[PDB]
């Protein structure tokens, strides 16, 4: 696996942008403004900013405008000329956003500063039906401000691991130590590896580029079972080991001569799958069987309800 | 890939224009002015600007006029004589904009200055039905003001990368360094490359023209999976690697002998596709299976809900 | 079994994050705000933070917004640039969260400090139906604060065992003592093993990485039976031993010549399963039979109602 | 039988944790808050702790939240980083807890101190129907405080027997005396055996580990019959002896020539079973027959109504 596939850089981080705006067009299917006054209020605010002053006492029963919230994603090292994608989601009573248009929404971050301006056409999908109050605009926001970053300062860069592991951190440190000279990398914990980098933006970029594509062997992570129980999904890891036991579950019986099937000890994932398949059960029954076994041991893994 | 296909220029940036206007004609299907007084108010304002003063107390039940918002796109280095396309979207209660005409809308930017004037005929499309409250006018706006730009000043131009990558920035810098002499380009971060350019508009334009068409080999970007879950779409990258595991999902069973299918370790995208296809599942089930696996590792990629 | 599969590290611990937020989009199926005023109140608070001040007296009957609680999981040694998964669960009257979007929720820990900011798109599953008021966002929260940790201090690390056992702790201590020199590890109790580690982050990480993958033979844990009685599941351990007895249960009779079946003494799990299967009973009857036997001895194991 | 299978250690004891919390999600099927005000009150308390102050006069008719009680199990020698399973049970009017999530419940012991914090996803089972107001979370609570224990102090450890017996205590003491030197173990009563242990945590752990796996022959415990009479279960011990008698029960007659069957003297459990089976009776009749015989002697065992 490449280093980039399991590790992020300390200075490279993403930021979240938010904003409020209006979507026009829509072929009806807009907000019922009698229940969403803020749509009309913000439309009037925009019109006043453009040069039209609507009288205070007005019906304002328009159905081609929907008030929406836009979520963006400030990319690392973003420049002013860059364009980023945005997600537009209806707020009030809008039935659909099929062919609407966003109107210059100023996107704001955690520090309440306008970082981008979003405007574009919504794309939504055409029984599993599509979500038609939520759309995406590709390159629908233009950045206006730059985050001051500390990349290229000092001489230590923290490669931050995903899915923390002392062994994986040691493997990454050793791989970098073989590639470069002695003392190039040093593991700080199960998640961070400090690499000594020369001063200067260019040389740091070159070193990170060379490091990122580098291949590292992945040690066996952990015996882990994932039970969702909300989407009816069960996933078992490669290192999951199963211990000999006996399991009895409602309405289940041996094929053949009754209930209380036996489960054999199995050190391989294929053997674990075969043993759990001999115990004929649906995934819904499988979750209960797995939890009951884990309560008694009998399952050499940790199971997480996800 | 050409440099232009993955990189923008620092001085070359796009601006967003907005405006409010009226669309006339429409074969009925206009605003219900009893619920949208601003349509009548702005029509009266336009008539007064032309020389007709409507009395204050009037019915104003006209159905051939629709109040619309126009969105434009100020192109880089735009001149006064240029014409740009605009998007016209209904505001109030208009049923359609099939054959309407826009009436000299002054388009405004973020700094509230009129940059273009938009006037033209709307084009809209003729069960998947077309959006007939949203249209486009080709060359429907004429520019009137020029943005002061800093292009051609100094001696450093920032080639700004899309889809930030330290390796891609290093590749671009190296390619430019091979093409030109030493020190021509220098990578500043994962997204910016500073190229040293001679003074003068003509020589900067020549250098950028020569650089833009240049071919650069694209390194493997990243193992990444995209799940939309709103349009029912799943996309997997070329570098997505799949680790051996066992997956159980509701109503799914081995073809053949029951639930809890096995997924083999696979380092190739074709092998990943084959392994996930042996697990017979619809895309809706595939999203849940992929998320559950990623929770347990078992999927050597990062998945983003888009 | 690997040491990592049955032991956690003292400094490596997980923390729980909580937060409150809003989900927008949803294709209707949102909160009935007449019964959930806090949804509208917090939406108004967010709008005021963005720059829109809704009047106090408003209908606020919007059905595209749902108030939700987000639960996160602060990983050990977490860095600021890291992203973690979150679980979004509806609070009020929301019918579904099929295609919603979370809006910058500040996640808080036990000490009431904001540790992460969560924003992203919800993924929910497509008779066993899926839970559609509960979803998960993968990498849907970005960390903002770092927990001060004491890892890399002192010279003693406590390997903490899961499923406490004096014999397992002694086995782990002996295995480490064979691998390293004398006095490297010392068992403190049935659950803790103190390993002497050299000073420094790098060397502690290296020692823990070498120790974690190490194989240790697992002694027979304990004779234990698990009865759930809520999911209808019975699990029996490998060491469960069965003593000779006679059992009579309602509507059960010998196959063949009446009630009061006999159960033979059996020192093997397979023999125990055969003896309990000769007594033809469903798991529901099996729980009562097992509890009744344990009341009389006759069952060389402890049974836990789980 | 291993010593661990019939004996607990004096210092090794379990503690019970309790707590109150909320479960969110649930696909409706939550509390009817008009009849359970404490659900809304505690939700408001949590929101205030997060930073949202709900007005005092509110409808609070939300059906996605259920007030629950969580029961945990503080394991012996528990550390701060450990995780333990919890049981979540509905309190008010909740119809189900199918896919809910627990929200940071502080678990408390007998001394009213917070010992763990519980948060996670509930797992419940999918005519014998499952209990869907009661679920379990695996590793759903993280410990925060450590019980001060006296293990490793003094030089005497009390092996405490389950199912008290003077003969079993003597057998355990003799077995330890053969394994170690003279005076190593001394029986104090039918339930306690004092073993002399050297000072120090390490040596005490080693001695207990060596002792625990040791095999000891189990003497015949006692002639005992268990009648449940609530689940319709009758269990008879291995030492149950039956004396010659005559039994008459309603609607029962000799197969063949009428009522008042004879029961032969039988010193073996198989012979006892055969004698009671010749008397053709259901378990319900068997309980009455056994109690009536025991009133007259005729049954060389003690019967307990369990």
């Amino acid at each position: 696996e490449r280093i980039r596939d399991l590790t992020s850089v300390q200075g490279v981080r993403e930021n979240s942008l938010i904003g409020y705006g209006l979507v026009v067009g829509l072929d009806g299917t807009g907000d019922q403004t009698t229940q969403t006054p803020f749509t009309t209020q913000t439309l009037n605010n925009m019109l006043s900013q453009l040069g039209i002053t609507v009288p205070t006492g007005t019906n304002m029963q328009l159905k081609n405008v929907a008030a929406v919230m836009v979520t963006a994603s400030y990319p690392p090292f973003a420049r002013q000329g860059q364009t980023i994608d945005v997600v537009v989601s209806s707020m009030g009573n809008a039935k659909s956003l099929r062919g609407g248009t966003l109107l210059m929404t100023p996107l704001k971050g955690v520090d309440s500063q306008v970082y981008a301006l979003a405007q574009g056409n919504i794309l939504v999908g055409g029984v599993q039906v599509n979500q038609l109050n939520g759309g995406r605009i590709t390159n629908g926001a233009i950045i206006e401000r730059e985050l001051p970053t500390q990349f290229g300062a000092g001489n230590t860069i923290n490669l931050q691991l995903n899915d923390e592991d002392f062994t994986m951190a040691q493997q990454i440190t050793d791989a970098i130590n073989r590639a470069r000279g002695y003392g190039s990398a040093t593991a700080l914990d199960a998640r961070t590896v400090q690499v000594r980098v020369p001063s200067g933006n260019s040389s740091q970029v070159r070193f990170l580029a060379d490091i990122q594509n580098m291949e590292v062997n992945v040690t066996p992570q952990d015996a882990k079972v994932v039970i969702n129980s909300r989407t009816g999904s069960v996933v078992m890891n490669r290192e999951v080991t199963l211990d000999s036991c006996a399991v009895a579950q409602g309405n289940l019986s041996v094929t053949v001569g009754g209930s209380l099937q036996s489960v054999r000890s199995s050190a391989n994932l294929n053997s674990v799958v075969r043993a759990l398949n001999a115990l004929g059960a649906t995934p819904m029954d499988l979750m209960s069987i797995l939890q009951s076994m884990q309560s008694a041991g009998c399952l050499r893994a940790k199971l997480e309800i996800i």
